């Protein structure tokens, strides 16, 4: 179709599955192993980029091309390393791909949406599909094309240092919250086959189904651990939300670093290819984890060579190496060379690859627009972060008798109030782990606003606010305070920092609850990526809110304390009496919950 250097897979009037095969039947070995090679950023470079025909690049988490770093910086960077891949011999562009899973938030200024646990709460799916909307184009305003999102593991013990990655317990609630996928993708036409992978173009954003499989259901909740659940159960629980993601064309799956009944996950060949690919017609990319494949023998990293072998074999497309390149390549070359893994299996993994971006029209757009950086942090998200953050809410309790006046919502006008609490001024605290380091951190990370800064927003101007973090008892007592609200609870974690035998907040948390209910009347705010254990607060507390992890909209939650809206979150997980009946969920025998799945008080718009 024309001029006398016409390439067809160059054309793009031409099917992506005729752009593929001619592309492929071009591909030298070295090329084809080049795309299944995806690199941190950190050790790449044009030559590196060039030289090893890399098809992909990642930034882990806090991988960023400096602190502050403006969306034209990223967009600069991701580019940079673009003109590098476009300059090989076949210009195939690289995809680029980030952790933006609640919001674009590595980036210094996104918007930083509510982590799942609460989302779970909301029961709003639309809610997250407008929510993965947003997030596509803050990922864009960075010139990234592909987020690792949703997580749908089906969290079954809090402990888990993931669990607030998790929608929910109930796996219907997770299968509704794949929603975030068409948000973050698009929505796949009428005519779609199940599993084929869909992006709709420059403004939307590959997405990633993960962990693929029973991440959720590991021993004692121990991040990365063996589920051991037979094959009727890792189908009923884990795996539904996988065929609502294969219906709605998620476009990758990475899989999980859990062994499910001894077998690593990133080895296990009848569930990667025999399942996934061959039952579930999975036709994108799946993708390892962070050294996933190094870690399926023990010690991790002990046989590389079995590694690359193992997987290939299993069924993994691309490998997040992320920075052995050299020796990646080096061994998977060997392997071909040798005839150990078949040229079949590198075509194919090369056909997914190659299948996806061509999809989501990575060779028409492979460089940033840098009208899109003006995305970032938007207004519009913001106020679309500050509903989900209201919606998330569960309140667990509000008067301590049944006869107290309900102390929720809370006048805006009264002479003087108190806010108070280790969480209460701290954006770093109120948005958790995975937002701009790995982590998380403390304090003043980004652009937001805190509860103290929320209070202050909304209260009439004749109210003095008093902030104190920590306030002594008599402090309280001699205030002339009209209430207090006082916010505490977990601080950041990630991946296997957060695993928790014991799930008791840290102090002082509740020692400050204590001093503050027991001077005046108190609305108590619980900024948990989990159910912890909640009896002792609940004792001192008029009211108390389980807020989850709300993100940068701390106006979300005083949003509901002083009734512009009503509570409506319910819980998306058991809450347990004792950490000791754990695991413990919501068929059980030994089921005795402090609170029900599903439970969650009411209050009505003042
Ligand atoms: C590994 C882990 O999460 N351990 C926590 C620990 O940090 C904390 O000091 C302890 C108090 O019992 O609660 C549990
Ligand atoms: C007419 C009207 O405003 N009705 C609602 C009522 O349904 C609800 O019971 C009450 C307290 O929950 O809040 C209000
Ligand atoms: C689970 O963790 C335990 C305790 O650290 C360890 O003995 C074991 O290797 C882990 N198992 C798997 C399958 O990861």
């Amino acid at each position: 179709h024309h001029a006398a250097d016409y390439v067809l897979y160059k054309d793009a009037t031409k099917p992506v599955e005729d752009r593929v095969a001619d592309l492929l039947g071009r591909m030298t070995l070295a090329e084809k192993i080049g795309q299944m090679t995806q690199i941190e950023r950190l050790v790449a470079t044009p030559d590196v980029l060039r030289d090893n025909f890399i098809g992909s690049l990642l930034s882990g988490g806090g991988s960023v091309p400096r602190k502050g770093a403006t969306a034209k910086e990223w967009q600069d960077m991701v580019d940079g390393f673009q003109k590098a891949c476009m300059s090989t011999r076949l210009g195939i562009p690289m995809i680029y791909g980030i952790d933006a899973v609640h919001g674009q938030n590595n980036v210094y200024g996104a918007t930083i949406f509510p982590h799942n646990v609460g989302l779970g709460a909301t029961r709003d799916p639309y809610l997250v599909k407008r929510i993965g909307e947003a997030t596509a184009l803050e990922v864009r305003a960075t010139g990234i094309q592909y987020a690792f999102a949703p997580c749908i593991a089906v969290c079954r013990d809090p402990r888990w240092g993931r669990c607030y990655e998790s929608y929910s317990e109930d796996r219907r609630i997770v299968q509704s919250m794949t929603e975030l996928i068409p948000g973050l993708q698009g929505d796949v036409p009428k005519d779609f086959t199940s599993g084929m992978p869909f992006v709709a173009g420059k403004n939307k954003v590959a997405a990633c189904a993960k962990h693929f499989v029973g991440d959720g259901g590991t021993v004692d909740g121990i991040n990365a651990n063996n589920t051991i659940i037979n094959r009727e159960g890792l189908m009923n629980i884990h795996m539904p939300a996988y065929k609502n993601a294969m219906d709605k064309g998620v476009s990758t799956v990475m899989i999980s670093y859990s062994s499910w009944n001894g077998v690593k996950m990133h080895a296990n060949q009848d569930l990667v290819t025999g399942y996934l690919k061959d039952t579930l017609k999975f036709k994108g990319f799946v993708i390892s984890d962070w050294e996933g494949i190094d870690r399926i023998t023990t010690p991790a990293g002990s046989d590389y060579s079995y590694s690359v072998k193992a997987s290939i074999l299993a069924g993994l497309d691309m490998i997040m190496v992320p920075n052995k390149y050299q020796q990646f390549i080096s061994i998977l070359t060997g392997h071909v060379n040798g005839g150990v893994i078949p040229m079949s299996r590198i075509d194919d993994a090369v056909t997914r690859i190659l299948r996806v971006k061509f999809t989501m029209g990575l060779f028409e757009n492979p460089y940033a627009d840098p009208a899109m950086a003006e995305q970032l942090g938007k207004q519009e998200h913001r106020d679309l972060a500050r509903e989900a953050a209201r919606k998330s809410l569960v309140l667990l309790k509000n008067g301590k008798t049944s006869t107290d006046a309900p102390l929720l919502p809370l006048p805006k006008k009264a002479p003087k109030i108190l806010v108070a609490g280790s969480h209460a001024d701290n954006l770093g605290y109120q948005c958790g782990g995975w937002t701009i380091e790995w982590q998380g951190d403390t304090g003043r990370t980004t652009v937001g606003t805190t509860i103290l800064e929320a209070v202050k927003a909304a209260v009439d101007p004749s109210t003095v606010v008093v902030f104190a973090e920590n306030p002594d008892a008599e402090f309280v007592k001699s205030g002339g305070f009209s209430y207090a609200i006082v916010a505490v609870g977990e601080h950041p974690y990630t991946e296997t920092k957060g695993d928790n035998l014991n799930l008791t907040i840290p102090e002082p948390g509740l020692s400050t609850v204590q001093a503050v209910c027991g001077g005046v009347r108190c609305a108590t705010v619980l900024i948990s990526g989990r159910p912890v254990v909640v009896q002792p607060l609940l004792a001192a507390s008029d009211a108390l809110v389980a807020a989850w992890l709300p993100g940068s909209e701390g106006q979300g939650v005083t949003d509901a304390l002083f009734g512009d809206f009503g509570f409506t979150g319910r819980l998306p997980r058991t809450w347990f009496k004792s950490v000791d009946q754990l695991p413990m969920n919501v068929g059980d025998a030994h089921y005795d919950p402090l609170f029900r799945l599903g439970y969650g008080l009411t209050t009505n718009a003042t």
